[PDB]
């Protein structure tokens, strides 16, 4: 009985809220009665309207019995991301790929950059690793070659003068060492805000380093959602 239009809107609240039990039992439910367009059209709109929500949807589907139904709703790089297959991380902006520098500090921790050239070797590997906590899904992000996690500074001041590099650390168990994600579209394509979980900031590429063009990663200070061509990430298969 029950629109088509009705049921979008009430799934769109659902995920909203952060009722993602209703959410998935929602989306079953309407994918088992053919009205998969339902799905369709709330992930669409979850997007244009670049909900971080979109995430959790996602993630609690994944682990929910409801995996073709991100293969079929949501963008590649959703399961790309839930699966935990290998990626490549790539700046909107300069087209470069996120990689840890070769060196190491006192702390053992390596430099985060985008790489000036590289799209291909193991240099530019990822991948995911989700965790659910405080009704939410973050993101470890694992670098393949040298088996290290993406952070910021785990011994730096919680205050506005922070150090706001982006390192490689050997662990992930810290806030500063996990991430949260958030949708948006820009022209053909589903990119990602990625922020720091503890300290809210959106990684981002800075100023030229070498002759071969990386650019330090560092966290942004400030608000980044109405820009994804300048903020953003494509996340692709490696």
């Amino acid at each position: 009985d029950t629109s088509n239009q009705d049921l979008e809107e009430k799934l769109y609240n659902s995920i909203l809220t952060g009722d993602y039990d209703s959410a998935v039992r929602q989306s079953l439910e309407y994918e088992s009665q053919g009205k998969g367009s339902i799905i369709q059209n709330v992930v669409n709109n979850l997007i244009i309207d670049k909900r971080r929500n979109t995430m959790e949807y996602c993630y609690k589907l994944w682990v929910g019995n409801g995996q073709e139904i991100v293969r079929k709703y949501f963008p590649l790089n959703f399961r790309l991301i839930m699966a935990g297959n290998y990626v490549k991380i790539i700046y909107r902006n300069y087209n470069l790929a996120l990689k840890l520098g070769s060196t190491t500090n006192p702390s053992n921790e390596r430099i985060a950059y985008g790489d000036g050239v590289d799209k291909h070797t193991e240099l530019v590997s990822w991948k995911f690793i989700t965790l659910w906590e405080n009704n939410r899904v973050y993101f470890k992000i694992h670098n393949t070659k040298y088996n290290q996690y993406l952070k910021m500074s785990t011994t730096t001041c919680n205050c506005n003068s922070r150090d706001r590099v982006v390192y490689g650390g050997n662990s992930a168990d810290s806030t500063r060492e996990q991430w949260f994600f958030q949708p948006a579209k820009y022209e053909n394509d589903v990119l990602f805000f990625i922020y720091n979980r503890q300290f809210n900031d959106a990684l981002e590429l800075g100023t030229i380093v070498n002759a071969s063009g990386d650019r330090k990663a560092v966290g942004h200070d400030g608000e980044v959602a109405g820009l994804p061509d300048i903020y953003s990430w494509f996340i692709t298969p490696f």
